[PDB]
């Protein structure tokens, strides 16, 4: 894993210094290499640890000389890779490609290597294992490292452009993925300006991601702001205010199944949700909000909002009776029962709950419809993970639409304790209205505010609280277990005493002080103890620490619900029928450009 | 102490002023020393206040003609140090080498005197009183100043480096003590260029410490980089990342008793929590808490949880009976007393209980086993006080188990009230599961968030808080003591007005309100002077001081759970058996380097 390559490259050096001619090489003494090459009895072809020719070792501690000693003594001994499990298919070049040495490549080019070397080593794969992912590919590595010089010159040596390694990638692909974007810009127009005759910026992955849709997925914004100096046209000029014309062939996606903006806002990345923010994208989905989004948005949230308060309405009214068997226990209070299927409809009004109960189903199975195979579209972890594709709403929508369809199995097949699922059911579907307040400026940050510190905080306030809750607990029911239950009720046995001491921490109930009768002196010691630590240290302190992650936090929940409400807009179109939804940009078609569908912008620059 | 050296300067300062010699070195007037130096009637052997010379006095004020002068005039001045209390040993060449002039030096060692002149004086000491600790030696005193060319003069003119001071400090001890770093790496080096044949960097301390361990006591960062880059081997370089391979002789430390790493974390300066952050530090101790500290960790508190569950369950079931004798007085709530251990256990389910209270007498027995020689292993002031070393846990977890055996002797003599050492055991023991929460990123910074409140802010309110519950209570005990005690129970007496008045500080119960009789006015007046101090003013600037301490101590807590989870490493390891944490780091002997125990970082640096 992480020490299985400490041990490969502890082996490749000891192999190294164990061998005359591999220590010869990394040392650069040559005349050391002429009296040990010079005669027949050294092996010019010898492996290192990971396979590695001393050829290796002199291009990997830029050794020109000893390169050039070690190419003259034998010309085929460049056409050779390493041949071990780190390195399945690493050569001469690859190194010395990497290390920006010209005249090394240069002389090794000279002796004839292979320049479609292609190297399936578990160094150079896409892992968080390895450091770089610079290519399998002396070009794509070549490109990645940044020299245009070599580039050129490994043009000029054979290497097509159109080498598509591991994962689908080619160096288009790859170029994109680096970080210190400086120069990555002047290598994309110098890896474009050899592309002359399907073009090299649409070939897809085995992911499927077109080099557009890999920058969209990555968050390259400097590529993606490369990329549409390429595919815009600015139309006129005049004074201190542009018109320009950017093409939405790539980003709306009209024919392709995989969209763009849901590979952009379904990403793993922390970037990606800001390059939504850039001027194509912006005024695109701006438009799409503004125009469609927001009004069937909300009268898809007026529609939920009426479905469940008839829900809510028909929770209300109920299958209840009177019970037909007379309380023979103290402390036992229950008056009405669930009745039965077949007494539960006869009136007028059971019919008006019964018509709301097919309304509630109805719509419990249809949210299941329009949700479980949005669960199998993407991954499970990819569906309930962010809160941007709002995730903890889809699996509590889930979860609410199963109690639905639990509660009306336990009611065809009379099975007593439906307030249990009901309960669960009303909590859950009401806070599902909640996954609506994101198409609001005013509403959306805090909900995801909300949930943000339900994530953060909540969890880390209540594993400390359920400590104290625990241990206070047990204090208090061992201090009355020696007293009357019938003074303080509170404390009697241990559950009673964990939900007691739990309401105690969050200062709800009162505090226990019966006095008329004499409380254990303990109890007021401990109660003291409970009060300065739970509810004067420690509800204030979750206070002042969930204020001070708020004024960290609250640019993020801005910018993560800029991008929340582009996901609500691409979230719609893919379920709702496209004659409510018409094609968004302006058709070429209509004006001779052939069928681009482009959109124009107007910006003042000056 | 602090004006016994005012006294003593001023001392100096006087016989200074009246000696018509020491007045003229002071002065620097050649002429007057002429005359008074020429004729033999002056003596040339004379003392000041501190026993110093006048050649002392000369060279303290940066004389140099004067200094020559007396110098030929009488050339046994140089081998004369002050005798007197502040000033030891302290010499001519001393006060010539701190102020960095060369050619007094250089004359000063042209007449001969000793550079091994050792100044065992009260301001040469490492003490809170004295500004500096610049050394006891002059060439200390030389590399402490900054100045290379006087410590060639030095080595030049005897002065071997080998000389420990008082405290068992060389000066590769004493330059790492020093701040403003910036040329103490070069005087570092000069310092080991004359090291030529122990090595000088091994000598300990009176202490005991290794300068290695010196600058990690004591947080020099700069001087630990420079180290760690002399004990490096850069293994190779390929393009934009480097590998190389750093040495755990020094800092992992196998055969020493005293490790580097518990000397970095147990440490009473504010930094050297922060050279825990450093290169070969930080890998190494990341796969060494995520290899082992961990899970073993995670184990250990899943362990502890189990066993408190099983004495929270023993506390919960407890042999308990029924009063022999009825209740003859109201208030008095009693209804079971404990049973005498004859009638415990004999059930089924007292065995049950019995074998979980042999459970966690043998678990408290194991807990004292573990500490106490943890307490006798270090200072009790160096375990209880750091947080780093989870010392407040400490001390909770040694009163916890002190009160669970003080529970067995008191169940075993069947003395009464053993609901006070279960009620505090019980507290204190699920309060002691909050120093498992430091290995959880989740969970640590909150916890001791949690002790940093209780140390600051907790206890400056509640001084404060706890003088208005006293003038607040004794204005509401007297203003009730001529009331009916049955209407309103809470100020009746004084103890219950004191903790009623608590109570309605934090606002847990109700203000006292019976509306159906008719309460004192004075009673509603210091009830809203009350309600307006601590209710709506004290409790919510605690809210606001805890939030301003807040987002200042959030950073420095972050690093000091930083340094946490490597005192949670590192406190394992030593108290576990080697079978279970095997020797981190690469092993040199199967590489033939020399069973050295080195580690492999790979760094991008490009």
């Amino acid at each position: 894993w992480e020490q299985y390559r400490d041990r490969v490259n502890m082996l490749q050096q000891e192999r190294i210094r164990d061998s005359p001619l591999l220590q010869a090489a990394k040392e650069n003494d040559l005349r050391l290499l002429k009296i040990l090459l010079l005669n027949q009895s050294c092996d010019f072809q010898q492996r290192g640890a990971v396979g590695e020719t001393a050829l290796h070792v002199a291009a990997l501690y830029d050794n020109l000389e000893a390169a050039t000693l070690l190419m003259e003594a034998a010309p085929e001994l460049a056409k050779e890779p390493a041949l071990c499990e780190p390195f399945v298919g690493q050569t001469a070049l690859h190194i010395a490609v990497m290390n920006q040495n010209l005249n090394l490549v240069r002389a090794l080019l000279a002796r004839g290597a292979s320049v479609s070397a292609r190297a399936t080593g578990a160094a150079f794969r896409r892992s968080p294992h390895n450091l770089i992912y610079y290519g399998e590919h002396p070009l794509s590595f070549a490109a990645c490292v940044g020299s245009e010089e070599i580039v050129r010159l490994l043009i000029e040596h054979g290497a097509d452009i159109r080498a598509q390694d591991s994962l689908g990638n080619t160096v288009l692909h790859i170029l994109i993925l680096q970080p210190n974007k400086t120069f990555a810009c002047q290598m994309y127009n110098l890896l474009l300006s050899y592309d002359e005759h399907q073009s090299l910026e649409l070939v897809p992955n085995h992911q499927g991601l077109t080099p557009f849709k890999l920058a969209g997925v990555e968050g390259n914004t400097v590529m993606f702001q490369h990329l549409m100096q390429k595919r815009k046209h600015v139309q006129w000029t005049c004074g201190p205010l542009t018109s320009t014309l950017y093409d939405l062939t790539e980003i709306d996606s009209w024919g392709e199944e995989l969209s763009f903006l849901e590979l952009v806002v379904s990403s793993k990345k922390r970037e990606a949700r800001q390059i939504l923010e850039q001027t194509p994208v912006k005024e695109l989905v701006s438009f799409k909000w503004k125009k469609y989004g927001r009004p069937y948005f909300c009268v898809l949230a007026s529609l939920y909002i009426l479905y469940m308060i008839c829900f809510t309405t028909c929770c209300i009214y109920r299958p209840l009776k009177l019970r037909d068997d007379n309380r023979t226990d103290p402390r036992d209070i229950t008056i009405l029962q669930q009745k039965l299927l077949q007494e539960a409809y006869v009136t007028h009004q059971d019919n008006i709950r019964l018509v709301g109960e097919l309304v509630t189903v109805t719509g419990a199975v249809i949210i299941l419809l329009l949700e479980i195979p949005d669960i199998f579209r993407v991954g499970a972890s990819r569906y309930f993970g962010q809160t941007i594709l709002g995730g903890p709403f889809h699996v509590i929508i889930i979860t609410y639409a199963s109690l639905v369809l639990l509660t009306m199995v336990m009611r065809l097949t009379n099975m007593n304790g439906e307030v249990v699922p009901l309960s669960f059911a009303l909590v859950l579907g009401w806070c599902s209205v909640m996954y609506f307040a994101r198409g609001f400026q005013m509403l959306g940050p805090f909900t995801i505010m909300i949930q943000k510190m339900i994530f953060g905080d909540l969890m880390r306030f209540c594993w400390l609280m359920a400590v104290v809750i625990l241990g206070f607990a047990s204090a208090f029911h061992i201090t009355f277990q020696t007293e009357d239950p019938n003074n303080l009720g509170e404390f009697s046995d241990y559950p009673t005493a964990l939900f007691s001491t739990f309401e105690l921490f969050l200062t709800i109930i009162d505090g226990p002080a019966n006095y008329s009768v004499d409380l254990p002196f303990m109890y007021c010691i401990t109660y003291a103890a409970f009060a300065i630590i739970a509810t004067l240290l420690m509800l204030n302190l979750f206070i002042a620490m969930m204020g001070d992650t708020h004024w960290r936090v609250a640019q993020e929940r801005d910018e993560l619900w800029r991008a929340q409400v582009v996901a609500t807009t691409v979230m719609l179109e893919r379920k709702m029928p496209r004659f409510l939804w018409p094609r968004s940009g302006i058709c070429g078609y209509e004006y001779g450009l052939g069928d681009r569908w482009f959109l124009r912008v107007e910006n003042h620059h000056d």
